[PDB]
């Protein structure tokens, strides 16, 4: 955590949120968790919720130390919108959009990426 | 069929499929459809079962002219998951990485298949 390696990790997966996923279109709904005022049954229907906040707030304390861990939690909101939305849904559409540019990018940084993940595991 | 442009079309569809979504790891329950032997109430709880052989099937008859028909049935294979293994299974992600992937592999051949479907259209 307080290793240079893990920060700078860190760092890039929440440039992947704010620069790439947030800048979808219309993907405001994702941003933060889902509030119940306006969706009043979503935690009666998703298990496990997911949001691009919590995933920040997780990438702040350096929960991830691989990017698998961080993929997982970004296809979580694809999922769970599969579930509540629906496989056809605007909704949906938007939020596998955010998994692309999420996917993609980390694709595009793959051996920056391996080279922190080693020296994380290293220290 | 002999529209050489519907023939290349495929082709490249066929090779996202086999180069990329079939050497997802662990991917092979996706291949094929369904086995109820071993998953004996799957057609019980799935109404439009969905599998890569299937939509490989599709493929060599020229069934696709465009991506959305092609990704209206690779996202089915997902949606399937969502429903009977749930949003978070070891299952769903498995075919999370067969859809990423192929969004990926689509958006690096963006330029050939745009003008493929184009000269299908046109036909």
């Amino acid at each position: 955590s307080m290793d240079d390696d893990q920060v700078a990790f860190s760092f890039i997966l929440d440039n992947i949120v704010t620069q790439k996923m947030m800048a979808v279109p219309d993907s405001w709904p994702f941003h933060h968790p889902v509030n119940k005022k306006f969706v009043p049954d979503y935690y009666k229907v998703i298990v496990n919720p997911m949001d691009l906040e919590t995933i920040r707030k997780n990438i702040s304390k350096h929960k991830y130390q691989s990017r698998e861990s961080f993929l997982d939690d970004v296809n979580l909101i694809l999922a769970n919108s599969v579930k509540y939305n629906g496989p056809e849904s605007q909704y949906t559409k938007t939020a596998q959009e955010i998994v692309n540019v999420c996917y993609q990018t980390l694709t595009e940084y793959d051996e920056h990426l391996t080279q922190l993940e080693k020296d994380i595991c290293t220290a």
